[PDB]
């Protein structure tokens, strides 16, 4: 039997997995987007349904100011005695927090700060002797030596028992991080990612008999990288392993898959699947000695995508993503039932916090996006359409707006330092139906009278100019609704009937 | 002592060095630009002065559709008996060619084509009975097994003796190429390069007793790189090895200066020099263990900017290249003696083959570029300017134009196929100073006028949306004056007075 890599496509990036019996849970990073933190569900290792997020209220998620380069870093996932806790940084606020769940279906906690535990990618353990440890980097603002840092936690006061201490310098590589530890086998292994999160990504591990070391490196480290490589996956790293029931071994972990040449990637970091053998001697290797592809043996796992939108429910679906937290009342289902009646602000895509914009990920190089929208702009500056966003300075969309007391279907751009109306044209009534076609190279941008069926191609736009090299940042494309007042309250409410996803 | 790495700063990859008593010479890869492969003399192997070019006559160098991503790609530069070798690709004709010289201060021989040698790469070595070999990479027209291979070579004929064979695979990482052979010590050394010239570049090396093995890979290989390292040198490799004459050894490679997240280059790759160690056991280990740095330590080799250009002389300086083939009638330095006179054609610089361009390579971050120009456009698509140059879809222009007769200072961008007016300003003289102030990660476009001495910012550019990574090739950004008619002749001439690069 086989599966493909990725196993969770699109922008899903540091993915943190925890087995309960026969079930298995899985986290990823979600950066300055709301909700924070998808938690997805799988039976097989293989499919992921998702089941929701992680944070989902003010309190546990505060995104003002955050961008696509901070907001919520790697989470990490773990089971004990019933009680589930995700812990996380949110790097906007250099502040490292834990929330708890015995209900997944219901919400989780209020956060508990760790205060004087700085770092990226926190991770927990608990030991046979009832001692729980964090692990995470060194901290910056500090001026610590580089490494991995561990402590015992006491969870309920969210507090530090003991001494912080230096653990592990990894291999040599920059940048070492997403560490975790584990007990297998009478030992202690500590693994984690080097090289930074782009083409030079490693895994590498090192073991000791006690969980503080002294660690030795695994002398065939790096233990999964495509380095050095022409593969179609890049970027491979930030691992987290798990004994399934049967008990076979397997490693997450997240890859890019780059298009043109210097490799720019713009479906983010995706989530990974790869076996793994123990050696003899006592050491993990993932994959194909160190290396992985985009199809891979399933070994013993039990093997086995249209999505559209009507907003018929007055509760948005897990699809849907904000700009940090959403102003609510911006946003209704209520309002017009069965349509999403959004107003926008004075804030366009070009700024960080909060324009109104709802968006779902861009999950595939080939699919067909598209909307419709009732919408009559009362002023010039008022505008409403559909996104292909990265970040702030990185989005092409199609919109309605208003010029000299005219309507014109527009397609705009926003690359680096320039803004551009790429192509415009009269249009003559209330509604229009906007597509987008995405193929690897090239996003075509159309619209469609929805009285007559008539199709138009407005434009296009590269892919590669929107990519992660390009923008900046830590994340992926999505494909979002949006409207705004363009530096004034737009007085024009906009109307979206339906939104379709259609992968090929 | 100590000296800076890049030792020849600007885009100069593929470094191949030769040693002539205590004389060195040092060619490097030119892609689409004209003349071709450019080469330097040192006493010290750290100063380098550029003497010329090797490849300066349309029989010699045919760039008809030569583009960034084609062209002269790594040259190799050896010495035997009193005749210098030069060994290239066209890439642009997928031929290998060989020429020669026994004057360095004339010119080089007509090519000899070497029929039947695919692949890129190729590079010479003389051996002690009398036998040369030729060496390159493995010919994907043929669909060869990846690796590096090798013939003896007639040097006068132009073809191989007996049989093309695989010598190495390499380590296992993708594109093996840059391949030198040497013999040390009793051993012949294979040299290479493996990862790619991006973030994964790393050199590699092999042993045998013989010419074509069996090689034995260096068990600590790769011997320098900086893959899974922040360092601010990156890209690291395509190396060549040279003993200096009181017996020390060093290597020549490239490596880039990548600014911005995640990292981007645009002053191409740039000639970078580190010594090698001999171990006990028999191999070469450059640098620190593997690494280098900006500041190095000069073993005992003897230690030792302003370039302005008056087009006083009736000889090009050996800064300029042109696009492809210059149309030598389009440039005059007689028609107005001390000027550089330029007729614009229906090229732009949005056009692949030959507009009517002369540039200089961008050699530091932080540099200020400038030009007096006369020109009184005729007509409305007529335009003469100063150029920041990546490639026909990359580049940025401030120009004089014409509209609805009316003469305007333009700052003009084209960044994929985004082509934007960013800036326009009526202009009222015939003559102008344009200069640009570059700093890592913006260019300044700033206008003077002659008679008052009043300076005007126009506008501003990222310099990462000129990277490699960005436009994609091979290349540097250049500094560039052109003229153009926009789909016409251009009927008006312009008239450059002087060109100045003063960097920081
Ligand atoms: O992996 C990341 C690295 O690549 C760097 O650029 O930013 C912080 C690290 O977490
Ligand atoms: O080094 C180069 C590699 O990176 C690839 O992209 O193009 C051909 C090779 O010579
Ligand atoms: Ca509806
Ligand atoms: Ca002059």
């Amino acid at each position: 039997m086989e599966y493909s890599n990725p196993v969770i496509k699109g922008f899903y990036p540091d993915p943190s997995i925890c087995r309960v019996g026969s079930d298995y849970y899985l986290v990823t990073s979600s950066f300055q987007y709301f909700p924070g933190v998808p938690i997805f569900h799988s039976t097989n290792l293989i499919n992921w349904n998702k089941i929701g997020y992680c944070l989902i209220r003010p309190s546990q998620l505060m995104l003002n100011n955050a961008t696509n380069r901070s907001g919520i870093f790697a989470p990490t996932l773990r089971y004990h005695e019933g009680i589930f806790y995700l812990i996380t940084t949110n790097v906007t606020l250099k502040k490292n927090f834990i929330v708890m769940s015995e209900d997944l279906q219901g919400e989780w906690s209020e956060p508990i700060w760790i205060d004087g535990w700085g770092g990226i990618d926190p991770s927990l353990f608990f030991d046979n002797d009832g001692k729980v440890y964090i692990t995470g980097t060194n901290d910056n603002a500090r001026g610590e030596e580089l490494g991995i840092y561990q402590a015992e936690i006491d969870l309920k006061k969210g507090s530090i028992i003991g001494e912080r201490k230096l653990i592990w310098k990894g291999t040599g590589g920059s940048y070492p991080e997403a560490p975790h530890l584990y007990k297998v086998n009478g030992w202690y292994y500590l693994l984690i990612a080097e090289g930074g999160t782009e083409y030079g990504h490693m895994v590498t591990v090192a073991r000791s008999k006690y969980p503080f070391g002294p660690f030795e490196s695994c002398p065939f480290n790096p233990i999964l990288t495509h380095r050095s490589t022409n593969h179609p996956l890049q970027a491979i790293g930030h691992a987290d392993i798990v004994q399934y029931h049967d008990g076979s071994w397997w490693a997450v972990f997240h890859g890019t898959r780059p298009i043109s040449y210097p490799p720019k990637h713009h479906l983010g970091r995706e989530t990974c699947l790869a076996p793994i053998k123990w050696t003899d001697d006592g050491w993990p290797i993932i994959g194909y000695n160190g290396r992985i592809d985009i199809k891979m043996d399933a070994g013993y796992l039990p093997v086995k995508e249209i999505i559209e939108d009507d907003f018929n429910s007055d509760i948005f679906s897990t699809d849907w993503n904000f700009i940090q937290n959403p102003r609510l009342e911006h946003y209704s289902l209520k309002g017009r039932p069965s349509w999403l009646k959004m107003r926008g602000t004075e804030k366009t895509l070009n700024d960080i916090n909060s324009p109104t914009f709802i968006g779902r990920r861009q999950e595939h190089f080939v699919c067909n996006v598209s909307t419709l929208l009732e919408f009559k702009p009362n002023q010039d500056n008022e505008e409403a359409g559909l996104t292909v966003y990265m970040n702030e300075k990185h989005h092409y969309e199609i919109a309605l707006t208003k010029k000299n007391g005219r309507i014109n279907v527009v397609l705009k751009k926003t690359v680096g330092d320039i803004q551009v109306v790429v192509n415009s044209l009269e249009y003559f009534s209330n509604t229009i139906i906007f597509s987008i076609q995405a193929n690897p190279e090239e996003y075509k941008f159309s619209f469609v009278d929805p009285n007559t069926g008539q199709t138009y191609l407005l434009g296009t736009g590269l892919t590669t100019l929107l990519s992660t090299e390009v923008a900046g940042g830590f994340t992926g494309v999505y494909f979002g609704l949006y409207a705004t007042g363009n530096g004034k309250v737009c007085t024009a409410p906009a109307f979206f009937d339906w939104f379709k996803y259609i992968p090929e």
